[PDB]
């Protein structure tokens, strides 16, 4: 509804389109997780490209070694990239 | 320059049009937290109108206690705002 909100959805759509994909309808395996960064954080995340960046993020954000990223642990990708966001609109 | 990048930085964007109002130019005072909440926030969190309800946020936020929201501490209220906003989708 607000400009705000609609930003939280899209997040949030965006979040489902690539979770969906395979497993758990609800989280995001290594390879759906591959994509969503690949695709959606390609000009946000140096070397996203690289393998051993992806392996490492995963791990990062799997903090309960399940070998998921569900939304709450998403959350921390989000964390990281808004800061990254905020370091790019003042440099 | 993808979609979730463009809501990140509108989160960013969103931040900064109530920071620059007060004060630092960078954070958030109470006064200005409690615009940014209840005119982009009005449909995302529970009775956002009540004085009592704007204290309790403002002051789960600011982490150190300087008065201050600033942006890493504005990231606690975005991954509050996600999870309301997935529960909503969902429920
Ligand atoms: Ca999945
Ligand atoms: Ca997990
Ligand atoms: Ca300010
Ligand atoms: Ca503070
Ligand atoms: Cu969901
Ligand atoms: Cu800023």
């Amino acid at each position: 509804s607000t400009k705000l909100e609609e930003h939280l959805e899209g997040i949030v759509n965006i979040f489902h389109q690539y979770s969906v994909r395979k497993g758990h309808f609800d989280t995001l395996s290594k390879g759906e997780l591959k994509q969503l960064l690949t695709k959606e954080l390609a000009n946000t995340i140096k070397n996203i490209k690289d393998k051993a960046v992806i392996d490492e993020i995963f791990q990062g954000l799997d903090a309960n070694q399940d070998e998921q990223v569900d939304f709450q642990e998403f959350i921390s990708l989000v964390a990281i990239a808004l800061k990254a966001a905020h370091y790019h609109t003042h440099k």
